[PDB]
């Protein structure tokens, strides 16, 4: 399903437990490992005045929205390059075609 | 779509370059970072002998073949518990809602 709009009290909360850490949000507030977040929403994926992204940002575009930014926050380590290689991750059909056929023999 | 038959010798130097570091795939190999993957393809997800498992053992269950490992193989860190937190992943729909209603107004 979709976003609804809930409590933005525990918002605050949450931010403060799960993101601050990387980013901040206040207008001209610093960027930190992640790019600072002012107005955000409305503007497009990757664009932060003066912080250079990961090649994400030439993979992927969207216009944040709540909706979007709700399917990102289930998982955004996905998005960031080297995290599906890091354990295996095969990002060629053909590759793991390839992996399976060698490892049924492999295994067997 | 789904696996099909491609070269077991490709694979065999997947496997060298992309598994080896924290699989053995030979009947006694020993565990290492990962569980040694003799014969995985047959038997449930979870279960080989002399190695415990992460909590993803208790939440998740496959017998493994060609079909449900191809797919396992685009992005196996999804399942480690803590990869989703680790960039700010938010598990409950209600906790994304209150992140972003909250968001919403302090990135304004
Ligand atoms: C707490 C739940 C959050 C929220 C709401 C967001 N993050 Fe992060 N984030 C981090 C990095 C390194 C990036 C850039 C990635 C890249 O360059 O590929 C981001 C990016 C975002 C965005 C997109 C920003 C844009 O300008 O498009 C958004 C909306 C976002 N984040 C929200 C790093 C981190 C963390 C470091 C460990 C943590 C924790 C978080 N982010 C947590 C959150
Ligand atoms: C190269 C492409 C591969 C392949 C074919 C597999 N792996 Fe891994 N793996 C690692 C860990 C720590 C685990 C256990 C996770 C947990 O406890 O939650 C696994 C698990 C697997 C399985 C499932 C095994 C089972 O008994 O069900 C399979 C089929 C598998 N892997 C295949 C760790 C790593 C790595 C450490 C950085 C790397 C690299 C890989 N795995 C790569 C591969
Ligand atoms: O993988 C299967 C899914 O693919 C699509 O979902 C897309 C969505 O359509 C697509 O809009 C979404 O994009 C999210 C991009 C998030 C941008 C993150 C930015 C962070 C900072 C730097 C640049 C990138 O990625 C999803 C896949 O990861 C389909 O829409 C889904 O229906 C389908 O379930
Ligand atoms: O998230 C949306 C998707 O959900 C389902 O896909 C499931 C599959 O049905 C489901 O079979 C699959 O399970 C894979 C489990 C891999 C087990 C890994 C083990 C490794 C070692 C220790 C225990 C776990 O996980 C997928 C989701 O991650 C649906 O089937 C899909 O259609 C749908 O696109
Ligand atoms: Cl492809
Ligand atoms: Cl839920």
């Amino acid at each position: 399903t979709e976003f609804k709009a809930g409590s933005a009290k525990k918002g605050a909360t949450l931010f403060k437990t799960r993101c601050l850490q990387c980013h901040t949000v206040e207008k001209g507030g610093p960027h930190k490992v992640g790019p600072n977040l002012h107005g955000i929403f409305g503007r497009h994926s990757g664009q932060a005045e003066g912080y250079s992204y990961t090649d994400a940002n030439i993979k992927k575009n969207v216009l944040w929205d709540e909706n979007n930014m709700s399917e990102y926050l289930t998982n955004p380590a996905k998005y960031i390059p080297g995290t599906k290689m890091a354990f295996g991750g095969l990002k060629k059909e053909k590759d793991r075609n390839d992996l399976i056929t060698y490892l049924k023999k492999a295994s067997e």
